[PDB]
C-alpha cells in the first residue's frame, strides 16, 4: 500500500530510559504508531473505501496486487478516533472509543524516528515497565511484547509498500495472523472470508509469521509471560491453512509455535500472587513494576516491584521441574504435565534465542478475544475441563466471561496504562532514570 | 578431643536477617565460634601443651587415638587473643594480634546455638552481605564461604570428639586440608611434618574433605567467586597424598576439586571493575554489598550494590561463552581457555548442586597464604607467565607480594569487616530488614 494524507499522521511522543552497566540511565525520545489494520484504507485518488466493515471493494481490489496499487493507508486521529494518548513516559489505551464510528482497542509500535521502528536486542539485557491494569476486567488483555519485525515495516523487501513503519505496516507474530489487510506490499483480499462474529475483521489467504516474546499479557485477574519460537526467525509470509495459528483450521500446521512456553503464576498453582486487592501479593488495583531479564543461556528471569517491595517470579513445581526461572527444564516439564509439543517442535528456547539475539520491535496493545474470549488467560480452558485437569485453570474469571460484544457494551471505558519503560544490561534498570 | 575450661568459651553474638518471598525479613540471633586449630590444645588434667609451636608432645600424643584421649581444646579470648569482635550484625577480624604470643587471623563459623552450627540450604536462595575490604592489601584474603560440615562438628559420627561445634571442630573444605590437628575425633599427629615456613603449622597424615562454595575471597585489589565440587558431598577423611589439595604433592589426586570454577572479573579482562578509589566501578576504599543467587538450574548469579547503585557481575567473553552468569558453559569454556580439568572431573555444577541442595555452614575468615602468597588471587600466577598467557593475570599486585612474614610485619593492623548478612529466597534480600 501507499500512504494518503487526508488525515495527517502525528505519532504521539513517548520517552524511555536506556541504561548502562556503569549504573546510569539516559532518556531516549521515540513515539508510537498505530498498526495499519486500524487505519482507513481508501482509493489513492478519492475517499472511496477499499475496505469497509469486513469486506473489500470488489472493483478497487479484484486481486492482491491491483488492490495495493489502488489503495492507501491514511493518518490516525490518535486520541479522538483511537483512544490513544501519551504523556512523557506514559501511554494509555482506551478500550472502546466512540467517534463517527466505534473503535475497539489499538496495537502500537515504538518508533525510533517518524519513519522507522525502534529495534531492541533482548539477549543479555533486561526490560522494565510500569503498568496499571486496574481498569482491565475479565476478557480484556493489555499486552506488551516484542516481535521480529523489520525496522522499515517491510519497505526494502516489498517496494509496493511505500507506506512503511510511519503507517504501522509489517506486523507479524507467532500466530501467523491472517487478519492483516496488507502483507508483503500486497493486499490480502484473495481468499478473504469475513469474520462471522466481528463486524470489522476477516481472514485472508495470506498470513504474516515471526518470533514473539510475549513479555506481558494481562488484566486485573491473570498475567502470563510467554516466548514463542518459529523455524524462520523474522517476518515471513505464509499460505492459507499452512499458516497454522489462531486464524487457521490446523493450529499446528505452520512454522510458528502459537502456544508458547507460558508462565502464568495462577496456572502454576499460586492463586494468591496477583489479583485485585490486598489479599494478593501484587495488588492489581495499583500500579506495579515488571522486570524481565534475558540471560545469555536463553532462560528468562522475572521480578516485580510494588510499593518498594521486590518479588521474584513465584516458585513453581511441575513434574521434575522446581524453581522460578523460565528455562529448558520448565518448558519440557510443562509439555509433559500440561500436554502439547508445539514449543519443542519449533526448537524451544534454543530457537527462541535466535530472535532475542537479533532485533525486535516493541508492541503495546489492548484487545478482546473474538476466537476464545480470553479464557486461555484468565479462566478455565478448555471450558469443559475441571481443576483436576493439570493446567486447565488459569484464572478466576467465569468460563462465561469475555464475550466481545458483552465486554464492549459493559466495560467500554476499560483502559491500560504502560509507563516508565527502561531498557539496558541485566542489573541496570533499577538505577536512577536520567 | 574433649573440651577444657581453663578459659571460658563465650561466642561473640551476631545477628542476621532471614527474608521471605512475601517481602519481609526477620532478625535471627546466632553467634560465631573460632575453628579448633586456633585454640590451645592441652592435657585434660593439666596445662601441659599437647601441641606447641608446630610440633606435638611425643608423650601425650604418641598416636592419633591416645592423643585425642589425652588432650582437650580450651576456650578462646576472642578479642584479646584473636582480634575477633562483633557488634550487632557486624563482625571484624584483625590480621595480627599481639597478646602473650602473636596470633595470625581467624576462621569463624556461624552458630545456631551454643553447641550447633547454623546450616543453610543455598539452592533456590540468595545470600547478601556487606564488606569493608579497604584495610586488606595485596597478599591478604578476607573470605566468606560455605562448606558441607556437620551441624554438630562431627560428634555424632565420632564420639571421641566431645568438644564439637562449641569448640569449632569438624572443618572440611575443597582443599582436603591436612593442617587440621583433629579430624574425625582423632588427632593428626601420625605422619605430622612441621611447616618449613610457618612456626605455628604442619601437615599430618589425614585430611578433611568436603564441598565448598567460595562466595567471597577478596582483598582491596581482587575478588573471586568459586564453586568447588567433590565426589563425596559432605565431610570425609582422606589419607595422605591421596588427599590431593594444597597440602599434598599431587594436587589433583583426591576426591575434591581444589581449583574450582572461579570467576574473578579482573582475571576475565575487566580490570576497571573493582579496586581502590573512584577510578573503579566498585570503590574498595568503601563498604560494598555483595549478593549471590543460587538458581535451581545450578548456575550462580551475582550483583553488587554500592552507594545505592546496582551492578550485575560484569559480562565476560571466553571462548564461545558470553555473559555474566556462572553456568556450565562458563566453566567448560574456562577449562578450554585457561586450562585444567579438575572442576569437570569432579562433576562440575551438577555435582556441586548436590552440596547447595543440602546444608552448608557459613565460614568467615582472614588469612595470608604460606603456600602461594595469594598470587593466584591478586597477582600473576604462575609468576613466570606473562599477560599473553590466558588467565595468568588475576590482579595488579606484584608477583613479589604476599610473603607472610613481610605482610605480617608491615600490615599487622589489616582487618576485614563483614556485616548485614541477609538470607532468603531469590529476590527477597533487598527488602527491608526487620
Ligand atoms: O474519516 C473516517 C475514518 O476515520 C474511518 O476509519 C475507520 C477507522 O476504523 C477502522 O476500523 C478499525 C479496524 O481495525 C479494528 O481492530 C481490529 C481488532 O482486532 C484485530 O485482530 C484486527 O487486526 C484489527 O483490525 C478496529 O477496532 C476498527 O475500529 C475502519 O476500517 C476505518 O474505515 O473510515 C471512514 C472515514 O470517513
Ligand atoms: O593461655 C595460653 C593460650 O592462649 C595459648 O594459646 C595459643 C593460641 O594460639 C595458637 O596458635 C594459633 C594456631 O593457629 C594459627 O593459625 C593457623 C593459620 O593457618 C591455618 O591454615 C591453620 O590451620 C591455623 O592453625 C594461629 O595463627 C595461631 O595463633 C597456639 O597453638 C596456642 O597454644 O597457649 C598457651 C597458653 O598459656
Ligand atoms: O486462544 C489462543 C491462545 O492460546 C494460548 O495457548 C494455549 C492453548 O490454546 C491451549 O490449548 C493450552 O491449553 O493453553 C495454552 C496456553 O494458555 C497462547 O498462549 C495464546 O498466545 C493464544 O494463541
Ligand atoms: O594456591 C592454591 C589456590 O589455587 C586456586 O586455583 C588456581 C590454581 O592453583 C592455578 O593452577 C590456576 O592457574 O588458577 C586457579 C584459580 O585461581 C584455587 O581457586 C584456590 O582455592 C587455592 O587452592
Ligand atoms: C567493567 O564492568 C563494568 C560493570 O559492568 C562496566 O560498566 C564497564 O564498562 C566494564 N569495563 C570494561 C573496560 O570492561
Ligand atoms: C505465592 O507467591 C508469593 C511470592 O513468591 C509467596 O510469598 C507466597 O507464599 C506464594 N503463596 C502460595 C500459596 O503459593
Ligand atoms: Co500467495
Ligand atoms: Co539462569
Ligand atoms: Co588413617
Amino acid at each position: 500500500q501507499s500512504a494518503c494524507t487526508l488525515q495527517s499522521e502525528t505519532h504521539p511522543p513517548l520517552t524511555w530510559q536506556k541504561c548502562s552497566s556503569g549504573g546510569t540511565c539516559t532518556q531516549q525520545t521515540g513515539s508510537v504508531v498505530i498498526d495499519a489494520n486500524w487505519r482507513w484504507t481508501h482509493a489513492t485518488n478519492s475517499s472511496t473505501n477499499c475496505y469497509d466493515g469486513n469486506t473489500w471493494s470488489s472493483t478497487l481490489c479484484p486481486d492482491n496486487e491491483t488492490c495495493a496499487k489502488n489503495c492507501c493507508l491514511d493518518g490516525a486521529a490518535y486520541a479522538s478516533t483511537y483512544g490513544v494518548t501519551t504523556s512523557g513516559n506514559s501511554l494509555s489505551i482506551d478500550f472502546v472509543t466512540q467517534s463517527a464510528q466505534k473503535n475497539v482497542g489499538a496495537r502500537l509500535y515504538l518508533m525510533a524516528s517518524d519513519t522507522t521502528y525502534q529495534e531492541f536486542t533482548l539477549l543479555g539485557n533486561e526490560f522494565s515497565f510500569d503498568v496499571d491494569v486496574s481498569q482491565l476486567p475479565c476478557g480484556l488483555n493489555g499486552a506488551l511484547y516484542f516481535v521480529s519485525m523489520d525496522a522499515d515495516g517491510g519497505v526494502s523487501k516489498y517496494p509496493t509498500n511505500t507506506a512503511g513503519a510511519k503507517y504501522g505496516t509489517g506486523y507479524c507474530d507467532s500466530q501467523c495472523p491472517r487478519d492483516l489487510k496488507f502483507i508483503n506490499g500486497q493486499a490480502n483480499v484473495e481468499g478473504w472470508e469475513p469474520s462471522s462474529n466481528n463486524a470489522n475483521t476477516g481472514i485472508g489467504g495470506h498470513g504474516s509469521c515471526c518470533s514473539q516474546m510475549d513479555i506481558w499479557e494481562a488484566n486485573s485477574i491473570s498475567e502470563a509471560l510467554t516466548p514463542h519460537p518459529c523455524t524462520t526467525v523474522g517476518q515471513e509470509i505464509c499460505e492459507g491453512d499452512g499458516c497454522g495459528g489462531t486464524y487457521s483450521d490446523n493450529r499446528y500446521g505452520g512454522t510458528c509455535d502459537p502456544d508458547g512456553c507460558d508462565w502464568n503464576p495462577y496456572r502454576l498453582g499460586n492463586t494468591s500472587f496477583y489479583g485485585p486487592g490486598s489479599s494478593f501479593t501484587l495488588d492489581t488495583t495499583k500500579k506495579l513494576t515488571v522486570v524481565t531479564q534475558f540471560e545469555t543461556s536463553g532462560a528468562i528471569n522475572r521480578y516485580y516491584v510494588q510499593n518498594g517491595v521486590t518479588f521474584q517470579q513465584p516458585n513453581a513445581e511441575l513434574g521434575s521441574y522446581s524453581g522460578n526461572e523460565l528455562n529448558d527444564d520448565y518448558c519440557t516439564a510443562e509439555e509433559a504435565e500440561f500436554g502439547g509439543s508445539s514449543f519443542s517442535d519449533k526448537g524451544g528456547l534454543t530457537q527462541f534465542k535466535k530472535a532475542t539475539s537479533g532485533g525486535m520491535v516493541l508492541v503495546m496493545s489492548l484487545w478482546d478475544d473474538y476466537y476464545a474470549n480470553m479464557l486461555w488467560l484468565d479462566s478455565t480452558y478448555p471450558t469443559n475441563e475441571t481443576s483436576s485437569t493439570p493446567g486447565a485453570v488459569r484464572g478466576s474469571c467465569s468460563t462465561s466471561s469475555g464475550v466481545p460484544a458483552q465486554v464492549e457494551s459493559q466495560s467500554p471505558n476499560a483502559k491500560v496504562t504502560f509507563s516508565n519503560i527502561k531498557f539496558g544490561p541485566i542489573g541496570s534498570t533499577g538505577n536512577p532514570s536520567g
